[PDB]
């Protein structure tokens, strides 16, 4: 079916993260944005089992113990991946995702939701802006005066879903 | 022309690497690699103009100053830039090189060259068998060992191209 063909990519791709990952985890949630052009961004945050913080995978390399060519050719297929589904899910729907946004917890539960939207923002900015609508951080000056750039462009009425999570006073 | 077009490929490229070096720099030497299947291996190391030391690409990331995602911007673009470049020379001439090499100099001089053959290796041992070849360093117990599946390869006369750099003195 259709939806065992996206298991499978989600499989695939969470399988690849989980390599990457270098510890116990209870939460992943992955971004991925790939425009017409090629222009692409895409990042995870896990969640430690052990010390119940969310990680970046950027920070994965400081505490690597395989070496990192062997890192970067998991890096490398997770981006092919990325490309490759884009391309079948285009040839199937008649139209590619811009980008997408997949949770998976250790229970083995996962959601995935595709967008169709352009995103302006630049690889950082989009981490900053992504970090944000899902954990609340408002992060150092510089990174502080950068999140600003996303937050003005939210005060104006803007909205950006694909980089958003799923009565008392 | 065919001849500015791929030059084109050759100075976006060089252009993505400079991006991403955070230093004065006297060469460049790049190695890229996808097959049919999309299965892709690239880097590139450079040679410092102050120390006169070869440095890794991964190693950059040691000593640079901008946000870590900023390099992986730059890496993603460099990426792409070659399979955007491999699916550009298939469709022209009718078929992939599946790897390249190229040298590029402070001067704005390069040198290239394309190849047809498989990489039987993996990302980590293509690598020091590359910086064998190129430098020939040696490497750490685990590391050379693994250096040595290649080896033995060179051993029984098999020989590699591909990551060899682009005469009857003693």
């Amino acid at each position: 079916s259709l939806e065992k063909q996206i298991e499978s990519y989600y499989q695939e791709i969470a399988q690849l993260i989980i390599d990457m990952i270098p510890e116990e985890w209870a939460e992943v949630r992955f971004y991925a944005q790939e425009d017409h052009d090629g222009w692409k961004i895409f990042f995870f945050h896990y969640l430690s089992a052990s010390s119940d913080e969310w990680t970046k995978d950027i920070d994965i390399r400081d505490v690597i113990k395989v070496p990192q060519d062997e890192f970067m050719e998991k890096y490398n297929e997770l981006s092919f991946c990325i490309s490759d589904f884009r391309k079948d899910y285009a040839e199937a729907f008649g139209e590619p995702w811009m980008s997408f946004q997949m949770t998976f917890y250790a229970s083995g539960k996962f959601n995935i939701d595709f967008y169709y939207d352009k995103n302006p923002f630049d690889t950082f900015l989009t981490r900053l802006a992504w970090q944000y609508e899902h954990f609340g951080t408002i992060p150092d000056s510089f990174y502080k005066e950068t999140l600003n750039e996303y937050l003005e462009e939210k005060a104006q009425g803007k909205r950006y879903p694909f980089l958003e999570p799923l009565h008392h006073h």
